[PDB]
C-alpha cells in the first residue's frame, strides 16, 4: 500500500474493460451469424443497440466504483499535503 | 428498395460497432503497453475512463442516428398496414 | 443446395476465426495482468509462444477441413461443367 | 540490466500479438461486410485462408526473432551458472 491499492484498482480497470469489449465482441458476432443465416431484421437491430446501451450502463457504473476509491486516495494524499504545506 | 436501405443501416450499425472495439482495444493496448514500461498514474486512470465516456458518446449519436432511421422506416410500414388493415 | 452447403461451411469458417481470436485475445490478457503488476519469467514468454503456435495448429486443421470440403464442391462444379462442354 | 533488455522483449511480443489479432480482426471484418453486400464466395474464402497463413507465417517469424533473443540471455546466466558451479 498505497501502489498495492492502486494497482488493484487498475486490475479491474483492465479487466472490466476487458469483459466489455467481448460481450461486444459476442454481439458482433452474433450480427455476422443472423447475417448469412437469416438476413438481420429491425427487431434485432433494435434489441443489439438495447444491449449497447445496457452493457454501457453496467460498464459506467463499474467505472464510477473505481472512480470513488480514486478519489478517496486523492483525499488522502491531499490531507497529508495540507499538513505539510 | 426497403431492404436495400435497412442492408444499409445494417451495415452501418456494424461497421460503427467494429470502430467503437478499435478505439477501446486501443486504450487497452496502451494501458498494457504503458504499465509494462513503467508505472500508469492515477492521471492515466482518470483520462483512459474519460475516453471511454466521450467514445461511448460518440457511438451513441451514431446509434441514434440509425434509429431515426429506422423510425423513419416503421413509420411508413405502417401508413401501408394501416391502408391494408 | 450447393449455396445452403456452402453457407454453412462459410459460417463455420467465420466462428472458427471467431474462437481462435478469442483464445489469442484471451492470452493476451493474461499478459496485460501477470506482467504489469509483476515480473514473468522467460519460460512464461515461452509458453504463451508455445499456446500460440499450438493454437494455430489447431485453426488450420480446421481450415483444412473446410477446404476439403470446397475442394470437392469445385470438383463437382467441375464435372457438370465439363460434361456441358 | 537484463530485466530492462528482457522487458523489451516481453513488449515487442504483446505488440506483435495485438497487431496480429488487428489483421485477423480486420480480415474477420471484411467477411462481414461481403456478406451484407453480395454473398460470401469460393473465391473470398479462399483467399482469406491464404490471409490467414501469410500472416501466421510473419507472425512466426517476429516470435523466432524474440525466442532467439531470450535464447542468448539464457545462454549468458548459463555461463554465469557454470562459473559458480
Amino acid at each position: 500500500a498505497p501502489a498495492d491499492y492502486f494497482r488493484i484498482l487498475v486490475q479491474q480497470f483492465e479487466v472490466q474493460l476487458q469483459q466489455y469489449r467481448q460481450q461486444i465482441e459476442e454481439l458482433e458476432n452474433h450480427l455476422a451469424t443472423q447475417a448469412n443465416n437469416s438476413h438481420i431484421t429491425p427487431q434485432d437491430l433494435s434489441m443489439a443497440m438495447q444491449k449497447i446501451y445496457q452493457t454501457f450502463v453496467a460498464l459506467a457504473a463499474q467505472l464510477q466504483s473505481i472512480h470513488e476509491n480514486v478519489k478517496v486516495l486523492k483525499e488522502q494524499y491531499l490531507g497529508y499535503r495540507k499538513m505539510f504545506l
